[PDB]
């Protein structure tokens, strides 16, 4: 196998799709590349080093709306960005468990700094723009995770019966797209009121 | 050790606190109870059977505001309920990874049916009350998970520096409590407008 960073991430996403994250061992990655474990360890010191790099890499390969277009509102950027993120995260089995607990990589600094400067520049203070970006990030994570884990880890009172039917009727994209509009409108109400009691 | 359902869940939460979920093996549970694996298997057929039961059990032991008080608004019930849920989930290491992908247990049917009937009874249709309850559930899950995984998996442009400082300054309860008010206000705006374009 060729063994630079790029060929290791590829084999490691490929493997994450067959085994998920808890089956993603440096031993199955060595066996997948057809090499021996001291070879692998020359390159990949460990699983955290690896999970972190994969976190960076799924976004960089599949998360396109990371930057606001010229003339775009903060509400359209937060919508277009969340959807794009939900979808980078669903491209790979356990894509959202991989992201959990990370923090921006140095390779992403210019992108996420632009994002926080665009919010201040639209009237958010740093703390509130930060909180808006986090609630969007945390709601897309918990939504994709409840979807990915339910698919995989496979007498009703009348309403629960009907709700389960609705829940299951699609991938959870409708429930997501609708909670995203409520999140975005609640932030508008906050932004606009500020010192007026609301 | 005594080996009924109740003593198994106890030993299994105890063990989840030392090892987390990926260290929660039926072998370390057998060793923790001081018994042999065929003994254990008479009781606990497997890890899913076990994770599912723990999911039920943390809520039943630590999630108190599962039911609306008499005369409470749907906005105060959604607030009081989300906070209570965030906290059942944080009581145990990897408490929120345990919950992921589950669905209500038969032992919870009366509680979650009441919850969906209270929303319809406050003007939500079943589909929208469902979506409101889910967005609250998915935002508390992704928030607790990003917190629990970051604590555990342990050149800045100016704004990111300051945001990281803010992010870390508390457990993430302030960011959570604030995204929860934006979620709840966006649903009010939806509820009230209905057929009026909004
Ligand atoms: C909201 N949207 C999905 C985000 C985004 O699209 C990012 C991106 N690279 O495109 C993030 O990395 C993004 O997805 C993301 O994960 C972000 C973060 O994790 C954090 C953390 O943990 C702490 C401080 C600041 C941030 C952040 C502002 O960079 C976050 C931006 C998140
Ligand atoms: C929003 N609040 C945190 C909830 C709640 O407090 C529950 C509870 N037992 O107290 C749930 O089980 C609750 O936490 C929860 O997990 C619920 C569900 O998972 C679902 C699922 O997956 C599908 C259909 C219906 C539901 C639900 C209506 O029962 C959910 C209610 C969630
Ligand atoms: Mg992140
Ligand atoms: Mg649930």
């Amino acid at each position: 196998a060729r063994l630079n960073r790029e060929s290791v991430i590829d084999a490691a996403l490929e493997l994450l799709n067959e085994t998920g994250i808890d089956g993603l061992t440096t031993r199955k990655l060595a066996q997948k590349l057809g090499i021996e474990q001291p070879t692998l360890y020359w390159h990949v010191k460990n699983k955290r080093a690896l999970l972190d790099a994969l976190a960076v890499e799924i976004l960089a390969r599949h998360h396109d709306y990371s930057l606001p277009a010229a003339g775009e509102s903060w509400q359209s950027f937060l919508r277009n960005n969340a959807m794009s993120f939900r979808r980078a995260l669903l491209r790979y089995r356990d894509g959202a468990k991989v992201h959990l607990g990370t923090r921006p990589d140095e390779k992403q600094y210019d992108t996420v700094e632009t994002q926080l400067r665009f919010m201040t520049e639209n009237g958010f203070s740093l703390r509130d723009g930060l909180y808006a970006i986090s609630a969007v990030s945390h709601f897309t994570l918990g939504a994709v995770l409840e979807q990915q884990e339910h698919t995989a880890a496979l007498n009703l009172p009348p309403l629960l019966r009907e709700a389960l039917q609705i829940m299951d009727s699609d991938d959870g994209e409708q429930a997501f797209l609708h909670g995203l509009e409520s999140l975005i409108r609640g932030f508008e109400v906050q932004l606009t009121a500020l010192l007026q009691i609301v």
